[PDB]
C-alpha cells in the first residue's frame, strides 16, 4: 500500500511513536518519506548481500529473518516479509527496538542526511491529528 502523509502520520500517533525516545511524530513521517517514498512493499540489496524492507527499509543484517543472509541475527523475531504488509504494526514495534539500541534515529541514514536538523513539524502540518 502507498500511504498518503497525513494518513501515515495519523497512523504512527496511534502506533505509539509521537515522542516515542524524544523524537516527534515529524522526524518518523520525514524518515519514511525518504526510506520507501510512503510504500510499504519496498525493497532494495545492500553490497553485503543484506536486504532493507518495507515503509522503515529495516536491515536484514540485523533485525530480522529472510533466509539468504548468512549468519545474521533476528533480533526482531520476525520473517522479512511480515515487514511489507499494508498493516504497519510489524514495522513499527521493531523500529522501536532500533531507536532504543544506542544510536537513536541515526540508524536510517536518510533521517541522518535529510532530516536531522530541518525543521520536521512541516512532514505534519495541515493534518487533522
Ligand atoms: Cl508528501
Ligand atoms: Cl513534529
Ligand atoms: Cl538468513
Ligand atoms: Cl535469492
Ligand atoms: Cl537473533
Ligand atoms: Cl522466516
Ligand atoms: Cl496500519
Ligand atoms: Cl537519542
Ligand atoms: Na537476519
Amino acid at each position: 500500500k502507498v500511504f498518503g502523509r497525513c494518513e501515515l502520520a495519523a497512523a504512527m500517533k496511534r502506533h505509539g511513536l509521537d515522542n516515542y525516545r524524544g523524537y516527534s511524530l515529524g522526524n518518523w513521517v520525514c524518515a519514511a518519506k525518504f526510506e520507501s517514498n510512503f510504500n510499504t512493499q519496498a525493497t532494495n540489496r545492500n553490497t553485503d548481500g543484506s536486504t532493507d524492507y518495507g515503509i522503515l527499509q529495516i536491515n536484514s543484517r540485523w533485525w530480522c529473518n529472510d533466509g539468504r543472509t548468512p549468519g545474521s541475527r533476528n533480533l526482531c523475531n520476525i520473517p522479512c516479509s511480515a515487514l511489507l504488509s499494508s498493516d504497519i504494526t510489524a514495522s513499527v514495534n521493531c523500529a522501536k527496538k532500533i531507536v532504543s539500541d544506542g544510536n537513536g534515529m541515526n540508524a536510517w541514514v536518510a533521517w541522518r542526511n535529510r532530516c536531522k536538523g530541518t525543521d520536521v513539524q512541516a512532514w505534519i502540518r495541515g493534518c487533522r491529528l
